[PDB]
């Protein structure tokens, strides 16, 4: 059975179209990529299924490919952040979609599924773009047949890069990959500067509450962590970090963070926000130890930082729905609020990261797909980073827009520091 | 004829009564009031007409006033700025509530006629609580006759004080008012730190444009002004400020901010914000000279501050409208991003300032009904403020919900400076 | 019988031509002074003036002092802090030939000797005819100990928080016998000095004195004032973490809002790396306190008077373990645990540091002037009571500062002041606005 | 023939107790160097070490000498800046019997001979084995000019970012003939040091300098890396508008995404009231630069080396204009515009205040101690060429100052390590994390 799309809404299609239209002035990167590659259709023959967050940001990226000369399929990487106006434009362009917010896990699997063969006649996929490893597990897993013919991976997200560096050592990664969550570009913008704009907003979307007055603990101070303290602090909020690594907690320190135990920290918190990557960060025993009314989210990529389940099995049975993705639970006379079901927050409350920091982010995977469908052949069964020059041009790529503009060495001063005029600037190991 | 509410959607009460009981939370300020005053029901026999945004922070003001004992009736000061589940659970709760965002003139004005009445029998308002001096017109221009049993005014807002003045000084002012917008309680904490968490807010939802790396330009720098700047500086966009009184640029300028005149600071903005409660702060020659899709919003109290006559009258036709209060004109090649038709975006694009922040406005509102209701006769027919003793309980009932702790002066302390122990700490100039 | 006439005195009088060259630098940083200068020196108009200042003898007090010298005063002075004088610029005043009697590193006698002298001019000792003051102890001594000058005095202008508090008890128990004008409470003296002055100069004076790394410390500061909402600041500015303590709930609640935690001092303190009195009151810091510091500890003070510290009591106990690290950085061991003095519990900023930087004291300077002329000229229109300047200077001295910095204003159509209910040249707000 | 045995050279042995208690106070802010000299101490692992070191002779690197001593090794010191000592920490470390040449404004030849002395120990002249190094001076002198004492020599440790270029670019030439730890690019270094070091000093200097108000001016800051990230957000937290210069795409994004305006430098230096250089490059401010720039505009170098301002260039020019207003702060009349020059365009933060503050340089001289213990003992393992320590020793020394400031850690469980990939006592990130 053939699907051509599945989504919520059509009649969105139009609002979603005038939000894209507004997001591609935002986003210079994938439009200048758009120029650059488009009339030499590089991609035309490839068959790009994509496993993304289905917002207005993904818009821009799908139609991006689709100007390189591209097919594309689609589906979103979590059940709460499909945007369904975006979702609707995509679907009445005529593009294969399947997403929706507010989908369940089998609907959220069955969507993955549909995207691995293309059209009526069924076309398997020959190249996988993922955020989180989800689509990538449901081919090598499920239908490792497909492998022969697929030429690379690319991987937006810290947790999907981990999965992958796991079955490489496993042994149990069949084809190339290009991390592109560690461009520089993409970790140092769209984690830190990207959780920065959107935490807050999420909260505020969710809760309406006023954030100075308020202390809030982030657990976790990598660059998802630092974006969010950003966020709470600007926003007037006290921050309170929490971490397991001694140079990120002393970062936190020199950045003027208070850094405790969870089980100290989350005895004076107002706001709770995990940022880890990692499970069991929010436990039973702190939400015995919660104030009345704490809100609680997490913004790393999966739910198992707050044990959901915990919460849902002992004080189930007193759940309240404020609105949707909004729930109160009574956890022994003080009530906790849970946002997204402890699903990634600024993408299931509000709408994520803003479209100019993921112009950065979809411009390393456009760079990436452009690579493996071209080079694969050149690419062992291994993770792999883009070239620092490809990097810094996706940074060149956004300058104008914001009126950035740079000083150009001379020779002279090229030279003498050991660089070529154009770049690139920094050697290897440069941590910026 | 009797209409005994208007409201959009009345289905939409339970959500409105879970999210009134979070601000009651959120509010301890009315919360201790109603404890305080609610047992002697001291505005028995009051009938309190009011005209002030209709959002769930004003639900927990007019059930405040309930439990006080008085007869309430209500209606918005804005088209756009009531929240209509909130309008929703008041009028399930029995109350006279006509409002709903998205009114028209004519609505607006219906609205609050039927206010000046009270029940099937139309018992007259005796009580009148307004913010921006449109219920306190209606009154005194067309129901000149209610006035006589009318005990006085309470005014929330800098404009509608101004309305006040006007009238004290052309000799129209036929009722004694109180001004609590200059309670201290309220201008340096509403009119500053409201703004600061709502602005950003408003535009967030309205555009969701990254903050980083634009260059915003406020226009004014009084109190609503000040916390526009540190909403938007706190996102991270560049604040350029404009300015008339050279004390309010001076301060701009220690604070880190650009003055510049509008027409130069215009061309460089990606975002505007008229916060000066004066007209004719962006004009055609201004609309001509913006950058392509350029945001531009006011958060004053009346719509005059744009030219939307001239926009609307010369580029109309090009009008388009991306979604409810978000339209975008094209000026002569280059797009024009226009939020709530030019009214308080705060308001009109979001929910405005949060709960904790209104208890504190509120608060005064309650504590100025109740002098007027006891009081009136000792009143001349002029604007006055409150005692800095009833300022200072406003925010010390505010403390400990955010674990605020004073120090107690020692009685040879508190002789060495001139106080009492329990205040008031401050002669009447002090300005903090 | 025979009186002593000593013309100035002063640390070092060779480090003048140095006082000299900073001076020229401060003139281009108050452009309200200058102003000032321009506008009112080619008439004079306080020709037969003779001017004792008691204020901080700073490089920018120097140019406060040339200022009224331009405008035809006689000028004499002293410092209102043992250690606040810089002694390059008292020693370029005393080369101009100007009766100055302050150094860096006074006792108590000196201090009060070196305001006596300022009370008569020249050798032939004409009387003072003006007071112009900063706490008080000027005027004190005028109105206590030399109540004869009085009849020829025309009036007094009040610098700061704490001596205009002293001329409303005056005025309350009917001692105060001059008009007053407290320069205070100008606007852009209280928000812009005590507030951005101290943002600029309390870490200043906390680098100089101790180089402590400021991230990662956390710091105390008692009341959120104006001096209280600076102080907070540079310290949040410099990476510290701050926690506020307070007796207003209305000032409580401001702390709050700008982000900073709020708690009583018996539990602040404990958490302390450093520690900063601002309230104007007295017994902020007393035994209890001390004993239950953090090791090296860094306390200190930046209201006017060193009651905000409990010294008396550290000296009393402790004195005896008392180690100066160098002048003005002094080590008490209080039971094993180190508390760290600066500058004896003394305006920190002043004593430690140079003070506020030229630009924001050229606001404050520009009141002062104006303030004395106002006196000079119409003193016999003011009763015997503390008075404010008028919107449209404090509004005008604002003015003079915008152009140094780039801010350029718009300007009111009558339309647009007609509606605001104002006129196009202000003022701009009613005499209740609080800014 | 007989050569000249000097014990050592500074400026005034008489401020040794002065340095001595500020040496003891610096060594409370100090816990990673002093928790190495108890874990090491003991055991004098550094016993037949000579050391020479050429870095700035502060009170910080005082403690760095005396840890060094404390394991064992025999030490001798100059500064790696003609401006950068402090004389009463030089003094102490004279007064402690050790080998120290060093003092605040040598010229270019007492600079020479100073680094020259170290290279023998003691009056029998017994050579260096172990360099020490910050900006690659001392380790040119041994290479280019006593060629003969690189046998004996086990080892290079270099300080910071322009010292490893010039290894790096000897590696490349076939001239480096020594092992050598970069210490610069330890992250508890360079994200620390260079950052937070800089944003704690760089105003600090100014204002020491020139006593200026940051509120209301506008600052360049030429360079966004680590140097220039601590220097931007030293002048924003102090009240300065900030516009940044880059030539790195990356590096300029993110200065946008900071919230500062990015322009060109011939556009940005007629805004500046202050200008800072921050590149490690040269000939960021030329000729074409000072003649467009505003009256007593203040400017500065806080990159390792004056190259970064034109200064030859300047003297040439306008040199018979200058006039000094104290040591270290120049005026230069350029075409009737007035240009301050702090420290001669060299190191401002150690030349016109302290330098870094003692708790951040003792995560980089952790760093230092850590290389020199690894190269003393382990050297015969490394081939000539630049290496950086593992990040269990990185992590290690982030891990001793945290309870000086109170940050506590949470533990990973066995299943939680596991899930992320890593073991419960670290390393807790593989090699090309950024941090
Ligand atoms: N919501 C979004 O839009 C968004 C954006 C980017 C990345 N992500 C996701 O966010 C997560 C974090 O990404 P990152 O790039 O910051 O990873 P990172 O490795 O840079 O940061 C993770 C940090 O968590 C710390 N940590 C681990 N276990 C902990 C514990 N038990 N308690 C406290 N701290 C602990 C680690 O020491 C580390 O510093 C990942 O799941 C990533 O895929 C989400
Ligand atoms: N949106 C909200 O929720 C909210 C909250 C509080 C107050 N308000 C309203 O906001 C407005 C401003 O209130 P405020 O308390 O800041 O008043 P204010 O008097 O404290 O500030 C107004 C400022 O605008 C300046 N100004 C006047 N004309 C100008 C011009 N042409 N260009 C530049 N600057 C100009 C004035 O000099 C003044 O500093 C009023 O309309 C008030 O009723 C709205
Ligand atoms: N160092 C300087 O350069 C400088 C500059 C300006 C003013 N001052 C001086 O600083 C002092 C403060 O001035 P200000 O203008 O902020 O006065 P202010 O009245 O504005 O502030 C003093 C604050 O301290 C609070 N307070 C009083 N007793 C307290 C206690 N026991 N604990 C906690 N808080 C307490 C008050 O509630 C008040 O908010 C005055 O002595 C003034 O003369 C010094
Ligand atoms: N003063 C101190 O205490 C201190 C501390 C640490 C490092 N340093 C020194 O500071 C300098 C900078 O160190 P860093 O660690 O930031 O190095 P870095 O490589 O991290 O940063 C230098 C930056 O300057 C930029 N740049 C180069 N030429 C430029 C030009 N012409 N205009 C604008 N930008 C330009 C580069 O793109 C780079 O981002 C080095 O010389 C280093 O040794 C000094
Ligand atoms: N608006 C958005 N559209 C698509 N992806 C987003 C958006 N905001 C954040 N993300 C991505 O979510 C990922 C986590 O799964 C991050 O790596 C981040 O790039
Ligand atoms: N959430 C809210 N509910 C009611 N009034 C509000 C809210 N946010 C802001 N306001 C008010 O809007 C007024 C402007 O009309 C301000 O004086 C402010 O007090
Ligand atoms: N550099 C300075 N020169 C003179 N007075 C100063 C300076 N800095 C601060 N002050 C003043 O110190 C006063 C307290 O005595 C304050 O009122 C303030 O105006
Ligand atoms: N107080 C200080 N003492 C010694 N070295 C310092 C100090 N402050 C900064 N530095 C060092 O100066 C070096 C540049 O030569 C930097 O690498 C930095 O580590
Ligand atoms: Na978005
Ligand atoms: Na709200
Ligand atoms: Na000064
Ligand atoms: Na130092």
């Amino acid at each position: 059975t053939f699907v051509k799309h599945k989504v919520k809404d059509i009649s969105l299609a139009a609002w979603g179209r005038k939000e894209i239209e507004l997001a591609e002035a935002e986003m210079p990167g994938l439009m200048s990529i758009r120029k650059e590659f488009g009339p030499s259709k590089p991609l035309k023959g490839a068959r790009v299924a994509g496993c993304l967050h289905m917002t207005i940001q993904t818009a821009v990226l799908i139609e991006t490919l689709i100007e390189l000369g591209a097919e594309v399929t689609w589906s979103s990487c979590n059940i709460f952040s499909t945007q369904d106006h975006a979702a609707a434009a995509i679907a009445a362009a005529g593009i294969s979609v399947y997403a929706w917010k507010g989908m369940n896990e089998e609907e959220f699997d069955w969507c993955i599924e549909q995207t691995l063969f293309f059209g009526e006649d069924r076309k398997p996929l020959n190249m996988i773009l993922d955020d989180g490893g989800d689509l990538t597990n449901m081919v090598l897993d499920r239908f490792p047949e497909l492998v022969k013919d697929i030429r690379g991976i690319s991987e937006e997200t810290t947790t999907g890069v981990l999965r992958l560096k796991d079955r490489e050592r496993n042994g149990s990664l069949v084809l190339p990959a290009i991390n592109i969550n560690d461009s520089v570009t993409k970790s140092k913008f769209d984690n830190k500067y990207g959780c920065k704009e959107s935490l807050v907003d999420s909260i505020r979307r969710a809760t309406d509450v006023m954030m100075a007055g308020k202390v809030a603990v982030v657990a976790g101070y990598g660059d998802v962590g630092k974006g969010s303290a950003a966020s709470l602090r600007g926003a007037g909020a006290r921050v309170i970090v929490t971490e397991i690594d001694p140079i990120c907690a002393l970062q936190a320190a020199m950045d003027g963070y208070e850094v405790k135990k969870m089980a100290d920290a989350v005895k004076r918190a107002d706001i709770v926000v995990t940022a880890t990557g990692n499970k069991n960060i929010i436990t039973g025993e702190h939400f015995k130890a919660m104030r009345d009314k704490v809100i609680v989210c997490n913004i790393g990529h999966f739910d198992n930082e707050i044990d959901m389940a915990w919460l849902n099995k002992t004080y189930g049975s007193t759940k309240v729905t404020v609105k949707p993705q909004v729930d109160i639970y009574n956890v022994d006379g003080h009530d906790v609020i849970i946002l997204a079901e402890g699903r990634l927050v600024n993408l299931g409350c509000a709408t994520g990261h803003p479209s100019f920091v993921m112009s950065s982010s979809f411009s390393n995977q456009v760079i990436a797909q452009l690579e493996l469908w071209e080079n694969s052949s050149k690419y062992e069964n291994k993770v792999y980073t883009l070239p620092k020059s490809l990097d810094e041009k996706v940074a060149r790529l956004h300058l104008s827009k914001i009126d950035v503009e740079l000083d150009i060495l001379s020779a002279d001063q090229a030279a003498y520091i050991g660089v070529t005029v154009d770049g690139p600037y920094k050697n290897d190991e440069y941590r910026y």
